[PDB]
């Protein structure tokens, strides 16, 4: 037997950081969590308990924290690009670094109309991602995306024209409600190293916010025909506003709401038009995939 | 053996119903999990395999939903009190039901800095919730609150002058980070059935708003002795604000996060003033309540 | 406004305890989570920022891994009831302890069919806990229990007999799936101080395990003429085999798995008699409870 | 903007089937979730609103329960095999079927050291999964797995000799605790079709017992230089004794057990030699992949 492939490292690393503006008193805070996974000539801790390879995965949580000491912690495509780089910089046997970061939301607090100089709210548990991998020789390919955008409308989504066979009960449909929780993920040329990537470092920010923006107005206003074109709509219009960008893959479940016949009790109209009350269904759900490059 | 208490119903019963306004056609959505459990003269189904006391749990569920399709869905309070007063209406031998109600977020989505017609966002994962107790003879108890709400200040908070003997090791502070999810519950005065729950019902959406308002303006603004004196003064101020309330209940979590020395590499300097990364702490937690009542 | 209740403590402390035999060379390894809350004459910290009454949640914490370090931790009801007693005893301002102690499994590996001396597999989700209260001049309550045993059982039980009304649409049935996880409760007699419950140490896992048999075997054997009716007779039969015990409680809920109709496929038959294919249901659950005393 | 992959297809699928053995009147549970995603041609309900190449997700449940019902659900790799080549030899336009099976532990009860015939217990959330991709002209691809196998160990683990610079703190240790979740994967040759896949049958349950018997006997055995070391034992030693396997991969956590310095408190002795009491560390947590294949 031979050792085809290895990594390893620290996962599940919190990380806070605060920034203080001595001149306005204003202070904003980041907070993330941060696995980092090795690759490189590491085989023999495997095939004969050599440890001289390891560097162990407590000095790598040791690291995330004094380069976040040290270094700007935003935006994130920025932090996992110097912490990757440390570490094929730093050890000559380590040839690849996986950096993938969670970043959490604080959201300033409005009091009185006024944001609070110190005070935040957890307003979402949606997430803005990436996944950073360093590899020696090859550059930094970083993909960015925001997942837990949890969305629902009441109307202005259809469902017809679907393949009809004996194993087919769905209804068509003209009017369903439409709900899912966003996960969308663009993926950036490859960068040659960190110069690069601080280059372009206005982007990563500024294609976040178009992303999130394009996704809400998207959902909001198309008339749609399925998950599927609606989706595609979307990732059109990411690809079209940002040149670096080279796909866009989102993963999207169909959270499905189910009529309740009420007519059983006392011929109580509740299906159709007349639908006010249904059922959330935990599970199963539709599950939608696509990813959309250039032509 | 004797039974000294028995109760069973449906648990978990998720509920969305919406709102179409025909003129302006704006769409209002509500989303809920609601529970169920009677009391009365049920012992027999345990002792002697009698069926015939029993509202089948089935038949619970039902219920929830033709009620929901029959009634204003909010406030939940209402909602919660109509529902509770059916069952011990309805059957001879039910003689108390219990109400839970959990209401999901389904905010309006600004577009185009516009309030859209049919589409929401979670923007939360916090919840208002009811305890709705209807007991025969003896009227309508309702405990409300919100939970799920997630906040931090970076500064201004302290904790000094606490106990110290042989089993501490906890440094005085001036200056520390504040975390917490907080859970706030307000008990009405008794009401002595629907009639005058109905005659309350722009109160309750009014004093949840205050609960949220004095919370987040309290925790912003004190500079906090300990998570124990902040509390209080939340407590105190809505008490003050709503006559009709008996107690406030504040039950916070101290989420801890914990200075990093990291002067063992390089003398980097990260504590007390140079305190800039640190590590979120997810357990252990202290946890802190009270019940706020009048003199 | 005034305090009417307040406690606070520490929640979430995991601790694990490992036994060294150095005669056998076998060790014994212990895992839970600990919750302290203590209740006093504290209302100061509350009302007037007067830290010096609280024993700070990090003391506590670090009083639990002494007691821990210093006496044995099992069974659980004496752990806790040794660590309740040490804050009332220690602290002449603090007049009750609230001990919550959830028990993890650990159990040891049988390799090639002989037990090994230091490997542990976690091989169920179920967990044995205690609720210990100590007040002053009170005594010592403790409820054990057992939580997270999941069960089916794919005939046997019936549900017939029920209220039939015009919100019922649930069919009688002979035959039925039954599945539940159970929460079983044991309220022991009160006990007057430490020594009390010293002299009981042998019945505390003696009745923890007779819970848990006869739950299994009433559970496997019973016809069961609804959940009721089964959780009824486990509560009859621990009672009778401990005399020390004064009240049992169950709470079952009842998981549903729903036959699926395939007939408008080729007429296939999967309904009655014919059922082998079945839809496990999330939610809603039937929830079920009662408390059984003596006569 | 071209789609470059697609799939789609319902995820968490959950499935109960029953055998009754008429002879013998014993009964035997089976409970998976299923996921399925196909892909083919149909980027055209992505780009042109085309639904008519859509094979309703719900057709595909409606699908998986009516092949549940008319074949054999275990070994569920060939389960997974019946249910993806469906899909590719029924609509000539779906070129790959991708499933995914998680089975659900319901074990036997043993009622006074006699098998039940139709009780069950969860014994653990340990899980056998298997991941089958079917690819029309590419045959059949099966991953096998278990997951969620959590094991402990109190002493015979080791870790020194690692890289120490100045980012480490890590002391060298030769006693400590290893405690990890087990993922094991094991790959086995591709398949030409389905007649294939039924020629080896009775190796998948063979195979899986094995995968087990290796985990935890090598776990509880070696006297572990390293979590890399001790699992590429169990690697090789798996590819040694089944041929149709290709590679074995396993993914395990190192949750970490801290010891707890007690000094502090009257000289109190808890670490090295001494160490009695440990505080389970949530996270960060140690993370150690390997892929073992054949030379
Ligand atoms: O077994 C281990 N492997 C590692 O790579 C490591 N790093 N810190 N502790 C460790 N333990
Ligand atoms: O055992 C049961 N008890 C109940 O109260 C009930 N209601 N529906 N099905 C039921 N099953
Ligand atoms: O606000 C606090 N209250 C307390 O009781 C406490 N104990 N430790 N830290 C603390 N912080
Ligand atoms: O938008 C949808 N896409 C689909 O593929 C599908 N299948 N059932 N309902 C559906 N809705
Ligand atoms: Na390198
Ligand atoms: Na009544
Ligand atoms: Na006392
Ligand atoms: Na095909």
């Amino acid at each position: 037997s031979a050792v085809k492939a290895a990594r390893y490292g620290k996962d599940n690393v919190r990380v806070y950081k605060v920034h203080k503006d001595e001149k306005t008193g204003v202070q904003t805070v980041y907070e993330m969590t941060v696995c980092v996974l090795l690759e490189g000539e590491i085989e023999t801790s495997y095939t004969k308990a050599d440890n001289s390879v390891i560097v162990a995965t407590d000095s790598i949580k040791n690291t995330i924290y004094i380069t976040a000491k040290q270094n700007p912690v935003t935006p994130p495509e920025l932090f996992g690009s110097i912490l990757g780089t440390h570490f094929i910089e730093k050890y000559n046997h380590i040839h690849a670094a996986h950096v993938n970061i969670v970043c959490h939301r604080w959201t300033r607090m409005d009091i009185d109309g006024k944001p609070h100089p110190h005070s935040f709210i957890r307003d979402s548990e949606e997430k803005r991602n990436v996944q950073v991998d360093v590899v020696e020789g090859k550059g930094i390919d970083i993909k960015s995306s925001l997942s837990g955008l949890t969305v629902l409308k009441s109307t202005n989504s259809q469902f017809w024209g679907f393949l009809r066979d004996e194993y087919t009960t769905l209804k068509e449909t003209w009017d369903r409600i439409l709900s899912t929780d966003v996960d969308a993920t663009w993926q950036w040329k490859n960068f040659s190293g960190l110069q690069e990537v601080r280059s372009h470092v206005p982007k990563f920010d500024a294609t976040w916010a178009t992303a999130r923006e394009v996704t809400l107005k998207t959902f909001a206003e198309d008339n749609s025909a399925s998950v599927q074109a609606t989706m595609y709509k979307m990732a059109e219009q990411i690809l079209a506003r940002q040149q670096l960008i080279e796909t866009v893959e989102y993963s999207l479940p169909n959270k499905h709401y189910f009529e309740i016949d009420l007519s059983w009790h006392k011929g109580l109209q509740n299906t159709g038009k007349n639908a006010e009350v249904f059922a959330p269904q935990s599970d199963p759900n539709g599950l939608i995939k696509c990813t959309v490059g250039r032509s």
